[PDB]
């Protein structure tokens, strides 16, 4: 049994311009299903988002979509704005994992991560990297790393992988 | 005979000061330069880093500072708040305009927060990079990289302003 209730997987409101990322997104959700783990999100069901969350549901997972203020399939929960809608996220899930998405998805995997590496949680936190789509942003980091404003073991706080199933292979330990 | 469009703008950053002195050189005149334009600041609240470096640099200058820090812990004003959401709801509700000196995770998840909602269209505030010898370039280029793959629309890309110095800086934010 996984040691994981629940992961928030942050992702792609958007669906990209490619097949390989849509198929990552299904995977993932696969992945939580067979693992016997439910999925946190933050609701609808457009882009790479979509496809998880169905794919969890459609695989007879719970699912919680947190939103602020298309349809959100399961449990919904709306919040007051978007802060409480990322303390909500990160209130009820045992780690953070991103897939391929854009602006909304960095910030939000970046709050968690300076906030486990603040002490506030310690939450495992995950990049699922496929085609290669977050290699800069990886590299970014490494640059954080170099040149004195990330720690190297704070920089650890963030574990990658190509596939969704080895992704969580990692997670788990 | 010159007067920015800027009552006071939001200055995030490293709790170290960078290996390079160039980065500290980066925010002392960021610093000078809203006091050379009569912008006074909005930022954290420490004297450690980079962040000590550019709001001492305003508080020298003569004009005002504002640093907001959570009450959890404990020049210019100092204002503590329950959380760190309330932190920068403050910070980003009391400033016209928003910048990022070279940081860790803490200053990129305050820059990709405040330049997510200028996506969403909650605020109008404009967004800049102070890039310091290419800090933030491969993030530059992530983000060129998100718009290839349809994550990121061409127009959201450019809500990121960014120039080499503070001058050159705030020059694009002004329009
Ligand atoms: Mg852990």
């Amino acid at each position: 049994k996984s040691k994981f209730r629940r992961i928030c997987v942050f992702c792609g409101s958007s669906q990209g311009k490619k097949s390989s990322y849509q198929d990552a997104a299904v995977d993932l959700g696969n992945e939580l299903v067979s693992r016997n783990i439910d999925l946190v999100y933050g609701g609808g069901s457009i882009g790479l988002m979509g496809l998880v969350s169905q794919a969890v549901h459609d695989g007879g997972r719970h699912v919680i979509g947190i939103i602020p203020k298309g349809e959100t399939v399961g449990e919904v929960r709306a919040v007051a704005d978007m802060h409480q809608r990322k303390a909500e996220m990160a209130k009820h899930s045992d780690a953070f994992i991103a897939l391929p998405g854009g602006y909304g998805t960095l910030e939000e995997l970046l709050e968690v991560i300076t906030w486990a590496q603040l002490g506030i949680h310690d939450k495992p936190v995950g990049l699922l990297n496929v085609d290669g789509y977050y290699n800069s942003l990886l590299s970014f980091i490494d640059k954080a790393v170099e040149e004195g404003f990330i720690s190297p073991t704070a920089r650890e706080i963030i574990v990658s992988a190509p596939t969704a199933k080895e992704l969580v292979k990692k997670l788990e330990e």
